[PDB]
């Protein structure tokens, strides 16, 4: 057998069938005579690339393959994958590498050096010594993308590395299983649960690794039993709780002194599933306020090593999640009682609030709807305002990069063809991977976009404002016709400049058989 | 506070009261004041510093704290990095900086680029951007070195650090608890005990991770449950297995054809705590044969990632080992039958033969020795002729990286004052790291050197044979004078040039109250 | 041709005609069949390896080529390359790495992530993509390391490499000539010189790669003509200028303030060959006063960007040197008076104090002694007290690793057999590097040690003075026979507790015909 043939047949039987890809000279070799029983989806940029294995991966709670050209092609796609490193993303990035004749003379599309190309935001990355090591490379790649914590690879491939005769011992790779399912041993296991019990007014707090091990229903059975609130940690990539469940409390704020100051008088908190924490903005204070203590159960050892307070437990979420669910005590204490609906913001027949956006496709949407938010100055109206019952209905850029929702929300309704993909995107972020829209197009993946557009910047804005600072540049992204751009990408088009246009726009896209772009006229802020 | 007493807080907090060092000016505002609680273990040279902790915290089963001089001393200790990486050994290394005024200049002992010069060889390396950030680097250094896979981390930080005022938030640092020790979950634990125990010719197979973790007592019941033989993986760094036990049958050949014949016939082979495998020699042939499968337990992600073949588990190595010993069924299929004991080599009045030394220790040991093995020609037969009984009982470099059993056998003797170390060096290795007998002879730590002297380096040149290899250069080393080295460092020594005179220096050297030094004469090879 | 036989035509063709090494089993393929026309120098660990070869580069002013075994030979050499990387040595490292096929299995003895390994004191780092690549990353190898500015560079090659074919057109690498031999443009080498004859008290400063580009001579020349004083740049790791010449001023105070202080009321200083400045103790003030202005040349870019002040030149030192020398006028200003010369200190019958050793070193070495310092506090004694007149007299570790003198004292000798070279290295640098005295032994290269033997760290104990530093750990190191250990690996060894016996052991050493040891009872500080 060849390279090639040994390789293909490595990725099927570890699962793999769609390459997500943007072509160069490098991987010609590689994708001839591409199998049948793969798929092969072209997007027009590295970013897109990426971006939309990445939604795919996530959605899919699976490896996502994609194939790059040199260092070209992967530096285009890095920015990509420092959100991919943040969501913990079990992506297998492979790039061609030039001939090995012409490496050392650095013909044109050498990749230098290419493993250090992508690091930091790799957890392995690799280039073969010979061409019969290739397949165990990419068993390599598979595994240590798919074990906890799970997150991005990267390996460079010679091209001519394809064509060359395979090892025959290679077929001890195939059928290969690796386990990272593991919970704390039972001796300490007890004695977490029982300070479980024994608290007098826990709360809980989960990040994305929940809803990436589909823990939620678990942490909920958690909740009810604890009696506990349910907070989501600060700058949330996933949603891993009902948001309308009455344990629920929202989205932490992303500062030090907020966060001790929402869990003063919780005597044991317990964070599962995030780091401690995601801060953003710097409110210095108290870590915790005197008499509570954390608890940290977390898949990621660098997670467990940076908090700055709390024990902390390493190991699967979901192992984790389903033990305590099933082994704490049901508590007599009274369940928290559910939050208040949110407020109707004013709303004249003029230029949308953000509010109205959230609350109409609150309406509108489907419960099975899924949504991507790179709307930056309206999060925490977003969280309050969209009632999300089940587990994969929202991301979020996990590293703050822009960029991500467009290509990512592309990925995601390929994953979930029958849970309608919405993304609210603001109209500057909405530039960053706009060639994104094609591959929604070319393949006819249903994601409705809805463009916030309001003209600038408002996050940055909104900072400047904070920080008083004067003569800021730059902040200001006058004169984008995103219906225009959407044209350009094949893809339909509306615009909703007052809520009555607004709720015609959606029923129109919800209704269509494609994906939709609909810009919105939004209040400046 | 000041960022100095922080630390040292957080380092006793945190069960740390050594420094192994050997000091420079950067360092010295970390040594200054030094606690009267602590202990600094001085050596002369960096490679002594690090082998000294490495036998110190693989013998203690506990991370050991390191303290080097900016990247000249970080640089002499990096071979013995790379042993400590591939034994996993939880070191917590340390390097003092220029004062950040000067680093942009580049002053005389700035270290540059610090937190890349001992990669790739440690899980962890960085230099804080602050020095109210040094407590939390230090927090970050100590758990990521205590995680599973344990291993080496590298902290720099500059020397003015030490002074400044700390963050009172530093005190939720002191007391956090961190924990890896996890194993499979319930339903996949009771299909692997499943299959274990419908097997009808089990093998296992262990690694130094069981004897890190303290888990040969559970593997002893385990084999005896299962009627299993027993080998230890090849390029052995640790015992993990009481050696003449019933089921035990050695070390394996550090090849693949050989190993894979080893195991013809046994229908499943259990591999706990060790890669799969440490090959050495270059054996091409089948991985595994027909009607063999293989199961791997590792602490490792990348351990199983890289496996050629078989499934494997990512879990803790003590708590994997005692659910497997506590769950299995016992087999009734008859216990195995010890290995016969080694015979006897003919020994004339002479230059002695290595099987000679090996049957004499064995003799005259305590039953409670530890060994310790930089013989690089005569692993093979101190495997066979050794009855190490008790965990603990033996280290080899686990890079194959020589220099580290003379300083390691110190840090041994240091972490178990009440069992003899016994280093069997040859004479080729005890150069390496020569000085570390200043650290036993300046603190009294009566380690046993036995220097196996054949005037050559024996390994090489057998190899050399084994390509017919003509006109290698530089594989003998005569012209020194053990004994007079021993002087030099103030160590007690001796000679024996035949077995009249080993049998007497090796009752002298037992019941001296210091180091002592034998230097053995022994066969060329 | 093989990859061996090409790769050894290469070196040959490229001047190497030297191995230093320490051997192990992935290099063993690369020195069979060694080349009769090849000299292999063994060295027992390798910083001594690196330091020999060190040594040899800079005193031939040549590329010198050593071998090392996977990481953990080159891990045990990295404090040495810490200490090329400052002198700008260029060594051609290689190491051996495992076979191509067991690589990604990480076999023992795998060189993982080789490149990373030596960074970041490497100028390239380098593991060939395939055999036949070999040759052409040789050559790679020796033009980085030999081009301006000249430092170490890497190379690790799979053992399996060597017997391969090589491709036909590697014989195009054999006779390349790469010249870096380059000077400033005629136009702005007028206005230079312009600003030299102009100025009104220009001074001048030398740095290491005056005497490595042997530009010595026409440094004098251009003092002479500018009627200037010398200095020597701090932390000065070579001797550019006549230490008793009349423009010669000594060693410059490595602080910031004292140095400007120092070239206060100097219009124009020129600095050549030295890094601006390479200062140690932290002396906060001006960088150069008002009414100074600086112009640097210097071979290295990092040099001149990193400088904080001044104008800069980047250019080869022996083209810029020759060119300035014969090019300004000869100023009709005083000549510079030679600097007096030391007092005699008071001396009794018992313990030598440095000054007098350095008086009487003085006193009977050779007009052309070669000496190397690592007796750390002694330095600003031994840069007034020693008349060096030649180029190439003086070495001094250059990045302040100790472990550097005693084996570059070796390579210099081998590099010129004409000249005694005479090391002075204190008790406690000596153990750093203490094996290296076996390769003298068994080359019988005459190199002369002076152990200055004061029982402890004394530049370490001055410094924690300069503290007030109380409770230091580890600044003594009693209790070494120096001579025990010269016997140890042959060496001749003698000891000096007075003056009496001070120049008895120097005449004997003097007239001896091999390395000799004499260790000098010094004052304690
Ligand atoms: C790749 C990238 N570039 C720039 C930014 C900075 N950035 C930018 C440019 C933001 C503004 C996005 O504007 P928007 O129109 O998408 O949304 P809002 O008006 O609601 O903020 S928020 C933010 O962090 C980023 N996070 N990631
Ligand atoms: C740091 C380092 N340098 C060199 C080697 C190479 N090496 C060397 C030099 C060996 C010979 C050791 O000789 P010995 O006298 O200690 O023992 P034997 O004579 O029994 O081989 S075995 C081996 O792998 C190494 N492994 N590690
Ligand atoms: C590799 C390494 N380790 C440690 C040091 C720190 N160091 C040490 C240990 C010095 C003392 C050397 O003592 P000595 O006996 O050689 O000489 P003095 O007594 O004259 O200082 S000076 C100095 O910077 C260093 N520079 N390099
Ligand atoms: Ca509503
Ligand atoms: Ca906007
Ligand atoms: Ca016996
Ligand atoms: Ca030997
Ligand atoms: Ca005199
Ligand atoms: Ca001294
Ligand atoms: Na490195």
């Amino acid at each position: 057998a060849s390279v090639h043939g040994t390789t293909y047949e490595l990725l099927r039987r570890q699962g793999i069938d769609t390459v997500f890809g943007n072509p160069g000279s490098n991987e010609l070799p590689f994708l001839k005579d591409f199998p049948e029983d793969f798929r092969y989806i072209l997007a027009l940029q590295e970013a897109c690339v990426v971006g939309i294995a990445d939604g795919y991966a996530q959605a899919s709670r699976k490896p996502a393959f994609i194939n790059l050209h040199s260092a070209a092609g992967t530096g285009n796609a890095m920015g990509a994958l420092s959100n991919a490193w943040n969501s913990h993303s079990p992506l297998i990035v492979t790039a061609g590498q030039q001939t090995r004749a012409m490496i050392g003379v650095e013909a044109l599309l050498t990749n230098v050096d290419a493993a250090n190309l992508p690091r930091p935001l790799v957890k392995w990355s690799y280039e073969p010594a010979s061409a019969a090591e290739v397949p165990h490379a990419m068993s390599r790649a598979i595994h240590m993308a798919s074990m906890a914590p799970q997150g991005p690879v990267y390996l460079s491939v010679p091209y001519d590395d394809w064509d060359k005769d395979a090892d025959p011992q290679s077929h001890h790779l195939f059928d290969r299983h690796v386990s990272s399912s593991v919970r704390l041993n039972d001796q300490d296991l007890d004695i977490l649960v029982k300070a479980l019990n024994s608290a007098s007014n826990p709360a809980i707090v989960l990040g994305p690794d929940v809803d990436a091990a589909n823990a939620n229903a678990d942490c909920v059975m958690l909740a009810e039993r604890l009696k506990a609130p349910v907070w989501v940690a600060p700058s949330a990539p996933r949603c891993p709780f009902p948001t309308r469940h009455p344990c629920f409390r929202g989205l932490m704020p992303a500062g030090i002194a907020a966060i001790s100051q929402l869990l003063e008088g919780h005597d044991v908190v317990l964070v599962i599933g995030a780091p401690v924490f995601r801060y953003h903005q710097y409110d210095p204070g108290q870590y915790l306020k005197p008499g509570t203590r954390l608890i940290s159960v977390t898949c990621d050892p660098l997670e467990a090593a940076r908090a700055p307070m709390g024990d902390a437990i390493v190991a699967d979420i979901g192992a984790m999640a389903s033990a305590l669910a099933n082994l704490v005590e049901e508590s007599s204490r009274q369940l928290p009682t559910a939050a208040p609906e949110p407020a109707k913001v004013d709303q004249d027949a003029g230029r949308l609030h953000p509010e109205t956006v959230f609350d109409t496709l609150n309406d509108m949407a489907p419960e099975n709807a899924i949504y991507l938010n790179e709307s930056t100055s309206t999060t925490a109206q977003m969280w309050q305002r969209l009632n999300m019952r089940n587990p994969g209905s929202y991301y979020f850029c996990a590293a703050g990069g822009t960029g991500f929702a467009l290509p990512a929300a592309i990925g995601v309704q390929l994953a979930e063809p029958e849970r309608q993909v919405i993304a609210v995107i603001g109209d500057g972020s909405a530039n960053y991977s706009i060639s994104a829209l094609w591959t929604a197009a070319q393949y006819n993946i249903p994601t409705i976009f809805v463009i916030m557009n309001n003209g600038t910047y408002g996050a940055l804005r909104w900072f400047a404002g904070v920080l008083e600072a004067e003569n800021v540049p730059g902040l200001d992204v006058p004169g984008i016709d995103f219906r225009a751009l959407a044209k350009g990408y094949g893809v339909q088009a509306l615009k909703a400049d007052n809520l009555e246009q607004l709720k015609g726009s959606l029923q129109e896209a919800l209704s269509a058989k494609g994906p939709v772009l609909i810009e919105v006229s939004t209040v400046s802020p």
